[PDB]
């Protein structure tokens, strides 16, 4: 149906919005360890 | 169309699950050399 | 409305992409401390 839709795609972008910040958090760590 | 967004929406949503696993894999790594 | 999810879509599609490429350069620079 179209209300599902609707809200698969909102859960889409916040979890892509949550992969990004998990990258984040992991570029953190992999550049404490190239430059450390 | 409407099927098309359909179709789309489901793509992303696969593509992002499998980004997601992958991004697993990599800290897993990441975690081996930041403790050994 | 309809016409602001087609764009939703597009602008998700667009941003897990982007990630995509991001964990790509991230994994380069993991690959080169783990073999290295
Ligand atoms: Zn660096
Ligand atoms: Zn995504
Ligand atoms: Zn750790
Ligand atoms: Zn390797």
């Amino acid at each position: 149906e179209w209300e599902a839709l609707e809200k698969k795609l909102a859960a889409a972008e916040s979890k892509c919005q949550a992969l990004e910040k998990k990258l984040q958090a992991l570029e953190k760590k992999l550049e404490a360890l190239e430059h450390g």
